[PDB]
């Protein structure tokens, strides 16, 4: 049972919601595209290893109100994701794989 995040409120404010998710080692997590596009979900190697952070990242440009991404949360650890454009605009989210 994957967690589901949305890249922006299903209204019109760019917030990652849920901004922090906790799910199990080996499960996956989905993201839903909404509004204020483009967004991407770009994981900084935020304590976790480069390769895992990379493979979990999505530099895919999400234009279609319908496109959704999935990441495999194998390695227990912290992954911290942001948007490339909105990186430092307060648009960030966090993952705790258990
Ligand atoms: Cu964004």
């Amino acid at each position: 049972a994957n967690a589901t995040v949305k890249m922006g409120s299903d209204s019109g404010a760019l917030v990652f919601e849920p901004s922090t998710v906790t799910i199990k080692a080996g499960e996956e997590v989905k993201w839903v595209n909404n509004k204020l596009s483009p967004h991407n979900i770009v994981f900084a190697a935020d304590g976790v290893d480069a390769d895992t952070a990379a493979k979990l990242s999505h530099k895919g440009l999400a234009f279609a109100a319908g496109e959704s991404f999935t990441s495999t949360f194998t390695e227990p650890g912290t992954y911290t994701y942001y948007c490339e454009p909105h990186r430092g605009a307060g648009m960030v989210g966090k993952v705790v794989v258990d």
